[PDB]
């Protein structure tokens, strides 16, 4: 086995996995934001209640959604992941577009807990203000991560293979 | 060159860099939240102004700070990154604690843009409500990222060296 070609592929594949991890983690940060809906920091580990003032929180989620698209475009291409990358990107753009289009209810300081959940809480029943797109975006990145990790693991096992 | 010994090492190292990348990205997400201070969503790429209602945003940052500590604590280490991980974990705890201590100014929906920046804008002139701790944590995680990267880059170099 040519150690030169394998080491190169390992390095390249690992860079791809790390790039996808950034995207995956940003989605994770939004899920954490969702748990802060209708809450306020009290003097405890647990948060206190303060309903319907989720505007700044939603603005934060919105900026992260734009960063996500930029990170997806930062993944080094090679065709092998073209399909997965394109799907994740369009879904990330759809999510951001949905949040923008719902600015009537999401673009003000007084965003209600209920509307905030329809936008960023994937486990909400009503996902009509962005949550639906977020859920799909989660799946597309999940499929992208599996394919990426697959290329990495396969590149490494080439060292000991057969 | 025990390829089976080097491969297991590369696999382990890849797992550490990935875990650290997750922590690093959560920090990036807080920096993105800082950019939403005093802003609201509108039908455009750029946010509009909506000053002094950053409470929900701060609660989101708070939950992410606790997630960061959990992620750091779950990283696998045999002692090579012993020091780096401990420092990062301690600084992450200090950041969360600082925010809790400022619950009076940060625990309400009407958090002023000025106080929000003292809490999560690491480049702010006044960093007395958490931003000082945030910057220390940011640097500590970068130190951890560098150390992890080197551990991985070296294990991979063993393929074409000596
Ligand atoms: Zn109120
Ligand atoms: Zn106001
Ligand atoms: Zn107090």
């Amino acid at each position: 086995p040519n150690l030169t070609e394998i080491s190169k592929k390992i390095t390249e594949s690992n860079a791809v996995v790390l790039a996808v991890k950034e995207v995956e983690t940003l989605l994770t940060s939004i899920d954490e934001l969702a748990k802060a809906i209708g809450k306020k920091i009290k003097s405890d580990v647990s948060l206190d209640n303060e309903a319907d003032h989720n505007g700044s929180l939603m603005s934060g989620a919105y900026l992260i959604s734009t960063l996500i698209t930029k990170k997806i475009s930062a993944i080094k291409d090679s065709g092998e992941l073209k399909a997965e990358i394109e799907k994740a990107k369009k879904c990330s753009e759809e999510f951001t577009a949905k949040l923008k289009g719902e600015h009537t209810d999401l673009g003000k300081e007084g965003v209600t807990d209920d509307n905030a959940k329809k936008a960023i809480l994937k486990t909400n029943n009503d996902k009509t203000k962005g949550a639906d797109e977020l859920e799909k975006l989660f799946e597309s990145v999940k499929n992208l991560s599996k394919a990426a990790k697959e290329m990495l693991t396969n590149s490494v096992k080439e060292l000991t293979s057969p």
